[PDB]
């Protein structure tokens, strides 16, 4: 269980041809989760420069929407749960573990260029843990 550094570009600035493909600075992503090992997903529209914990936070917003939480109650729940999970590129041993604008990760910036939908798996942070020798 080696964990590799984040696969990011050298600058958060988007090249001209990629910047002009944003829809009012926003992108759409699909977030998968294992629930039986059944799968559920969210399709979320987010600012391109959201950091991975803000993506997990938006999914927390969607999950608790029916509770009619106030902004303070949502902040409390987000601070409690957003650190217990991590985002992983579907089908690849690559994680978004560090605070970078999402579009600075090479997988996301490639999805924006090619017009492809980013697919990410939200997983428990403990699955990264290696046992001690
Ligand atoms: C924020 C906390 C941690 C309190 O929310 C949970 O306990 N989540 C559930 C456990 O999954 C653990 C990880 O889940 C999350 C953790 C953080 C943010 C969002 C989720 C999340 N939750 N549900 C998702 N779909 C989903 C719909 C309906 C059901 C059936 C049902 N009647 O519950 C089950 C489902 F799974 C999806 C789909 C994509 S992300 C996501």
């Amino acid at each position: 269980m080696y964990v590799y550094p984040p696969n990011v570009e050298s600058s958060p600035e988007l090249p001209k041809h990629i910047y002009n493909k944003l829809d009012k600075g926003q992108i759409i992503v699909v977030i998968w989760v294992i629930v039986n090992n059944d799968k559920q997903k969210y399709t979320l529209k987010i600012n391109h420069d959201c950091v991975p914990e803000q993506v997990i936070a938006e999914a927390i917003r969607k999950k608790t929407r029916s509770m009619l939480l106030s902004s303070e109650q949502l902040k409390l729940c987000v601070l409690e749960y957003q650190g217990k999970y991590i985002l992983k590129v579907c089908g690849c041993d690559e994680y978004f573990l560090e605070k970078y604008p999402l579009s600075q990760y090479k997988y996301i910036r490639s999805c924006i260029m090619l017009g492809r939908m980013p697919n990410l798996m939200l997983m428990a942070k403990e699955s990264l843990y290696s046992q001690l020798p």
